[PDB]
């Protein structure tokens, strides 16, 4: 239930220091993303970052997007999740993959190199073409 | 425009004190999920609180995903929404569906055994093989 | 990849003073929508505000709806994001297009008459069937 997706490596510890995304089980819908980052960074409350992915991806099919999301649990119970809410990724959008990250909740919390912190989902996407009409 | 959904309940007041989720209209996407609660919960400002919903799904089809998102009247003039942002069940995810409420108003707020508190829609997911490639 | 969704205009300043909706290249997943005010509006961090459009869709096949998400670079750098976090247009929502506009930063923010502000996306959809079972 597969499309193939080019993916690009932009920082040599991808792979190696920590693996590539894969999908947890068959009927997994979503692939966790990790922070490629040098060092940890911690996060007071309000706080926002933009962590890097090392990654790049080029959907290419206009007929498919990919969504990222926050993890369930990091969201719910540390508050980590991201400033941009859902971050929409576009089927010609070729930069790297950076996630948003925003701590919503009451207490400080450190991300550290190659934690898991947000997934992404890759969904169908329609383009309206508007008809304009006066009335319904 | 159906699928079949195979549902587990797993509280007895489901479907005897407040109903089973149904759609609104035919042409509505989402389906109103309702706090299957003991007692009513006070949420002050900023707090977060796990509700169950006394149900449990089994999307099964790999194709398919759902995704809990905030009641529009309920975020927009409450503040009352997801703390996880966006929930995402998988097509193998077979526990009770249980919705990460945060306060994020001004306002404390009591949610009431048997309230709408989220809504669910079904979407198309497609999984990614990816490519690997040097340069796109 | 398209679908032709019926567009009502509502306010006449709409396609004179600001354009209406278009998709910046062909392989982008959604479009901005911009703020139809008469007068700027200051958020001071926290506050929530809802903003018209002077538009109204209807969609009118139940297989697709739409949502509303924050803008990428709004969200995450001047915490400029939706009160209901993720907003779902149904397929026979016929009225006028309305932003739910939340401060999530630190600092206050004023959205400029004709200023785009959320972007759209329309995404198919599924009606689940429910089939009841006492055990998956």
């Amino acid at each position: 239930m597969m499309k193939k997706i080019d993916v690009k490596i932009l920082d040599p510890r991808v792979g190696k220091e920590f693996p590539l995304p894969t999908y947890a089980t068959s009927g997994s819908a979503g692939l966790d993303l990790r922070a490629c980052l040098n060092d940890a960074v911690e996060l007071a409350p309000g706080d926002t970052t933009l962590v890097p992915t090392g990654l790049a991806i080029h959907i290419a099919d206009p007929s498919l997007a990919a969504m990222m999301l926050p993890r369930s649990g990091l969201g719910h119970k540390h508050g980590i999740v991201l400033g941009n809410l859902v971050g929409l990724i576009d089927s010609d959008y070729q930069g790297q993959l950076m996630i948003s990250v925003w701590n919503r909740g009451q207490d400080s919390f450190t991300i550290q190199p190659g934690e898991r912190i947000a997934q992404m989902i890759f969904v169908p996407v329609v383009q309206a073409e508007f008809n304009l009409v006066e009335d319904f």
